[PDB]
């Protein structure tokens, strides 16, 4: 059972592509191990957690409401919108939009949420305010998944994403209610079965969010731990590979198996 860093490097070889990885202690925020922690990768759909962070922050400040109902139309629908495409008549609440965005990676829900905050620039501004000057969202769905080589648009670094995720989940940035909601959404993720969840023993907790983009881009952010409590943050990205979606999933699942098999170390 390879050690995690050995498996991550092996994943680069198998995939013919850069893989970035970091593991943080959730409590302390201490980096436990990392690989290409300070290189940039497309965030892809993992941005949606940060987006819902921004939305929750607005909620906490009285500028937004969980129950606010948004009506929208056919023209707003983009590909991979399994929830939003069913609510053209009745609309959806902000709460339901964040659920759909995080748990089903509903692309239209994420655009709708971007509108509520005034666009990708406002997410980037929210990030800057929290101290994250690396992570940047520049475009909307679907364009933000283009993953053009060395384009810094819509990118993060594993270390920036990991830290920012920790601040959202455990910091004072969001109220206790909002922090809990955010983690509850990520716990309820439905579309990341083939990734770290496929390696997870019964009884563990995981709150995650996946992403896939062009040019083989794939990744996942997670808070996970044994005994029903998250204790570490794991962030994994890759971009460039020509491997199949299944192949890229497998490598990420295998990185997950390693970190699980060595967790007690």
């Amino acid at each position: 059972h390879p050690e995690t860093l050995v498996k991550v490097k092996d994943a680069e070889d198998q995939l013919g592509a850069r893989v970035g990885y970091i593991e943080l202690d959730l409590n302390s925020g201490k980096i436990l191990e990392s690989f290409r922690p300070e290189e940039r990768f497309p965030m892809m759909s993992t941005f949606k957690v940060l987006l819902c962070g921004a939305v929750l922050s607005r909620i906490d400040a009285g500028q937004e409401q969980l129950g606010r109902r948004i009506h929208y139309s056919q023209n707003d629908l983009v590909e991979y919108s399994p929830v939003t495409e069913k609510h053209l008549t009745d609309g959806m609440t902000v709460r339901e939009l964040c659920s759909a965005a995080i748990t089903m990676s509903d692309n239209t829900a994420a655009n709708l949420l971007l509108t509520t905050i005034g666009g990708p620039k406002e997410l980037t501004a929210f990030l800057h305010n929290m101290g994250d000057h690396v992570t940047r969202l520049d475009r909307w769905n679907p364009e933000l998944n283009e993953a053009i080589p060395n384009d810094e648009r819509d990118t993060t670094m594993p270390v920036a994403m990991a830290t920012t995720l920790r601040k959202l989940l455990t910091g004072e940035l969001l109220t206790l209610a909002s922090r809990q909601q955010l983690i509850d959404w990520m716990e309820a993720d439905k579309v990341a079965g083939p990734l770290l969840r496929s390696a997870l023993p019964a009884g563990w907790f995981i709150a995650d969010k996946s992403g896939a983009g062009e040019r083989g881009s794939r990744g996942i952010i997670a808070a996970l731990g044994p005994d029903g409590k998250p204790s570490r943050i794991v962030v994994i990205y890759t971009t460039g590979s020509q491997a199949t979606m299944d192949e890229r999933n497998r490598q990420i699942a295998e990185i997950g198996a390693s970190l699980i098999k060595h967790w007690a170390a």
